[PDB]
């Protein structure tokens, strides 16, 4: 451990994508990336990614020939698909030699939707493709960070202000963006940012996850998600119905929807309807969507709930690698 | 050189005006002022300003007749900025900036045009430029502070925050006599001034996405804490905006708001480092509708000689890069803001 | 009878809620209330209403200890639920001693949706809970009102003007807000503001209420409503279909929808599509909701149609207690 | 005291300017004027106003050279309002207000700042304040009308309507010599003037929702028919707006439009009665979107001594409470408007 | 052939209606008309059209008594329904004696939706009601037009500019509104602006119109249309589903939808998703409609695809009567 | 009469300002100018304009001290337009318009009001009116060009395009010495001037939908290429707008945007032809929402004698009808623009 932290300011796109800048190479080629606890690899699109893929026409491409610190590897990789490479990556004034995927195959679904170019995986080496050492582990190895933790702040989106979209801090947490103190929940096992959940209650009753369930704390996921069956039951409880792609409520009835609490480590983490309905409107004549979706995550990680941006906006989150635990604090 | 550093807390008005408080006179009369590296004079509105100037009805006015430490001068002066002009006369009084007290000559402005000054949240200006550019050859405030031998270094630094809906966010901060490591990370990278007298450096190029399409043979960059935007010459900005697909309006350029998030990066090559802004850094993203127009924080501004033709790096740039102005070594440093 | 009238200016919220100010107590504690011909009691939320109910966290609460004219009663009341109390109520410069409910139980549905605090029931003593003398009867008893009638004006909502939301006049009507002359329909029986309807026609045919039906003229109802089966048939005739909560038409086709006429007292009361579709938009790419809804009102009052705000916006309405009749006039 | 009352029909422009017609000269030249209890002078724009004042291009101008009843004076005068200043010279002519004809001294304004006067639908102002506050000690119009002994009472009354899309709505009404019972209900409740010379009364408190958080130890309220808004001192309004969750902008405070309808009541304790406005009374509710900002009809205004520091009760207040100004008894009456 | 062209500037209403001005009579009475290759008659509403029809209350009516060049015919006509008449019609500085229908019966569906008054049919005499000589044939007969062709430009709608809605050129084409050169497809037969289509492909596959189909190039149609079954299959391929009246996609997924290509005369005419989705919004929380609809056009003309405004906005269109062919060029 | 015609390409700013380029001096100083049949003087901003005039900070300024062909005059002049005034002094220099070079007297403007000129994309004005209306009796530019005997006809013509998002659209075009048949179709129809000295013709009526409700007994129409809108007297426009259901605002009339497309035609009876505009021709249709207000390109403007009372036919009209101004025959021609 050293005495430094490193932060990266994040752009908030529509409350569904949060991404910041990294540089790859000498000199740095700068990319927008999501910092994703749900995966363990760093990857960006390659200059060799065909224009067949419209995804690779609209994103920043890494040109290895323009970097003097680039070292070839070539090992194939299926994260998207491409090959392994080594270079110097700059993340908020920290520079680290890192192995990353140069993606040469990139289908239009989903990464046409991506306002970002790549992903910096903040998960464990256990889930890394090619057992590549993740970037946080490589930065830990430098012995410069104050603590072996990293933290996420995700802001609510505003049309009336050019405020910060969010912030990741490597090596600590930023007290300007939470209140009170952290309470922690231990990981079920190392290798996955997943914790036991003791119940999910809707207002005045625990209707869900009685007898316990799993919660992946996933900074790369837009929403709170559960299994199709869990969400069907949750939405039934809320009075929401599937419009056709998404679940909606009359925008005027959104403010009357009950609190949803997630029971994590002996504490109740509560979202009010303001925290989970997108009040794009408030009229009795409009429908409003919810920031909670079904997602059937297959084994071995799932079936599981995922606590994504919806949850993180409410609760400032600290990922503690020293102690294999996750800390939450309110706000702000 | 002494051992003191002083900070001034700044307010951020809509990402376009950053100002802090100074006190003038005995007892102090307080004013909201922009700290401006693109000018070298101090001025505030005067009680002698005719109230037919509506900007003088809406701002704090200095009243010499309420200050016991006031010293008359009366020399006329006119101060011309790229977006407007003020006129008045010289006075001397005691000025407090971040707990530093300094005897200072400043302009009492008696002519204050409604356009633009009715749109100014700030009252006046504290020029942080060099005496070489001071109108009336008036000694600038920082020079007068340096003369006291209290500052730890002969430098001052700027932090400009992003805007916020929260009251608890600091809009920005100027540090006199040093830099605040709480608001930057990594190392400062320095570029020497082309010449002492102007906070202006060489720029090696400007690239828009994957093309160094501008400043290909070198150009100038004024580092201007008093400028809201990045600016270039009309001809450079026409080309820049063509590349962005932006539409020109009377005072600004806009894109359709839905197109904002996918606009390309823009990089400024300064002293062997590339300084890159993404669209989120230079678009006022106030909607994602195709039916709305979103303004860019990049404008055309033909800065006349001898300072220009030049680009100016203003608040749009400084929000991303913490900036240290070094008078001792005649250089500017940039570090990644946090 | 005297020579006075008393008016109360009403706020229009979204064309669905119309409410004005009353004062309760000495000194007056001021509340937003709907003036409701569909009920017969006055009630406001109590200072003793638990914060368990989020409804009672967001509304003005009556504190009896701060009123020197307050007299305790305590008799339980199920209107919402609470207890009876007496105090002086101020309604547009008229002051009357009135018994009202202090509501201490207030569920989140519907009164979380309420922009108003309480209800002043303008119905008959026959439907009053606890057979409490309604406020209009108590004001009639003072012998100050010019006539034993009260009238309602409900304006259309505007984003481009801060115009009056509406107006209730006690003791008369305001000719500034209607044109021509009143025509009246007698109540089927005293005790309920309900009249015979002789038919409901859609453009060029009487498809509904052939052989007659009931129409409750309900200033507390947002919409024109009929039975589920009547509205199903009406909407079928219009080409509207149930989006999921509400009936909609393509906003561009709204202007082409036929007139709907309600046959009341030998006269035809006609709404054009402008009067019953909420043209929140006009594009061929948007759906627009209608201000007509199904509502199965149970016995003894129903089954019945209700003519609420949708109807009243078109037709200035006079409730005539002397003659047990209801008068309509156009506009304006 | 005579037996006549006269009414003047007022136009309501956007709930912010209420004005009626007067005629000046022979033959009459007509002007749109605000009737203003917060000032004591009459003025209209002058034909002598340089057309470099764009406000003089866009308003009706008095031309003495077309009036046979004009009497020259020429004394310079400047009239300072909280939102702007006009300057000109004194003239006398015959003025008709609601069929009352009165010989009156008024300002011919030759200096008329584009900001704010290009935003004024009205041409000039008829001050309904006391001679004590008349610039140049000019006898105010109401005094001159009282001197004729035609009015039934030495009082005048104001009705300000809500805005309307209908042409048939009366924007408002001033009654000279009495009050119109068609536009109020219940009884007048009266508060004595702190002092003759100013239409200003004691205020006992200001409460926001369930908290007398302001004016706890008493304060002043100017009843100002020339003011669009309720105003208080900057410090009072900061606290008021904190309680409402309102955001400060350059000239106003806003809330998100979706939050407008559920903002708390605001009450003003005047003379043993509470005067309560709901959010619908003080929010310009122009949408219910969370993405839009809605302006409040309550502003900060530091009214300088000797009149202030004071609150001002303007159109926002008068829309709800019909107001009678009583010169005979040096008091103001309020009754619930209808 | 002469050496003149005549153009008419068109108003664009919502990307669904394009209409310009013509004058009928001496002096001209001016009408808004759609110029429609899908029909062969000129008609406008008559002064004798009953106000029974609300369509005829909201449109310009032709008053024959106010024209000194009017000659009576009276022959009944079912296009809408009315009678034949003759007068001088002015179309962009060309004046022609023309027989047209005065429509005296005009139902509320669809022509209440019409922002235009009438139709100038640009189809062939073969489909003319009453075998009335169409207007273009009568103008050809004058021998003034440079070529026996007419061309259509339809602009995309803008809220941010008062740009031209579109343009028809009689006698030629306007190079300011296309790029490159025309390529032509021969009509299957004279008498109908209908061409063979060799396939309709969605991104990477020809799923539709394998073994060929028909394409009516219809300047009077708002959309690209095909049979109910073809569109069902197209929409399935796109991931769009029927909201209730129309097919929609999540507005955020619109940009990821594949290109649709129409194989006409050996060339591929490609629309990107930008060209066929109405991106009224771009959020993940809104639904967006497509400018492609089912339309079962009955014999003898159908079953057929119709290439309407959606197609024409992408491809500037030249209707070549000399050669019985249709030319397309990109843009602009 | 010679054999040359010259065209000047015009830029269309938002359908309200149409301007082209001229060069003044040696070497040329270029200016954006409106070509204005409603005035007879040439002016541009002057380098002598005090920079306290913010409009002079934002526009191109003529500097006589950089022109070798400049000839001093110095006679003061003031130029009054319906929407604002400028003041300055007379100068002479060489002016290039479409490759015609002409020695011309023009105004160097030193007083340039921020309202309206901060809203002007153009720098100055080239009056295309007659010498009879020239302030200071200065010979107008077209007269001076006619005197050279190079033009094919003693006429000039205007084309004003619709606005466009495309860069490749020509905003408009003036042809000196003839007309461009590429931008009109059908035949010109001509109306004689009421009198030489003013580009003003008789109008026989104005009809709104199916009612000649205005100008029933004849009236005047100024054909004014310097006017953005069609205008009439306040009283005529009140009646016109009543018929349209339009609401009056400070500077304009609006309808709800959803109602725009179905507003009735408006026709102007000029010289035995009806000139008809549809709602798409006179509504700024910027949305189809009932919640938004859409401005009409028809305004009230009381044009004082001796020219008015008169209607003015400006850009709203000219966009539809290509206009030829014929000095030889003292007439105006209209043809359908393309
Ligand atoms: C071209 C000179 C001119 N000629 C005529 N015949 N009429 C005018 N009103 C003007 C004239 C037009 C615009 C301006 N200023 C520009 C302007 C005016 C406005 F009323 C509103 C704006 F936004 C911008 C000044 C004078």
């Amino acid at each position: 451990l050293g005495n430094t932290t490193s932060s990266v300011i994040l752009t908030n796109y529509m409350d569904t994508q949060y991404y910041g800048e990294i540089g790859i190479g000498t000199p740095p080629q700068t990319f927008k990336v999501v910092f994703d606890t749900g995966s363990s690899n760093v990857w960006v699109p390659s200059s060799k990614c065909s224009r067949l893929y419209t995804a690779c026409v609209y994103h920043k491409l890494f040109d290895a020939s323009d970097s003097s610190s680039y070292k070839h590897n070539g090992t194939e990789l299926t994260l998207v698909s491409g090959f392994l490479s080594q270079d110097i990556i700059t993340v908020g004034g920290i520079t680290v030699t890192q192995m990353f995927g140069e993606v040469t195959e990139m289908p239009a679904l989903p990464f046409m939707l991506a306002e970002f170019d790549g992903v910096v995986g903040m998960g464990f080496i256990e889930q890394a493709i090619g057992r590549v050492t993740p970037i946080f582990d490589n930065i830990i190895s430098q012995g410069v960070l104050k603590e072996d933790v990293f933290s996420f702040y995700y802001n609510r989106d505003s049309e009336n202000s050019q405020s910060l979209g969010g912030q990741i801090v490597l090596g600590g947490s930023d007290p300007q963006h939470y209140e009170g103190n952290f309470h922690y929940i231990n990981l079920i096992k190392t290798g996955v940012w997943q914790i036991q959940m003791k119940g999910v209650s809707v207002g005045s009753s625990t209707l869900l996850c009685e007898d316990g369930c799993l919660a992946l704390v996933d900074t790369g996921a837009s929403y709170i998600s559960g299994s199709t069956s869990s969400i069907e039951k949750l939405m039934e409880a809320l009075g929401a119905k599937k419009r056709l792609f998404d679940y909606v409520v009359k925008c005027n009835e959104g403010p009357t929807l009950p609190d949803i609490s997630f029971h994590l480590g002996g504490k109740e983490y509560t979202l009010t309807s303001a925290d989970y309905v997108f009040q794009e409107s408030y009229s009795s004549k409009k429908l409003c969507t919810l920031a909670i979706h079904a997602m059937d995550i297959p084994p071995p990680t799932g079936p599981t709930w995922a606590l994504g941006a919806t949850f993180i906006r409410k609760f400032y989150t600290e990922f503690d690698r020293r102690n294999n635990r996750i800390g939450f604090a309110l706000a702000r």
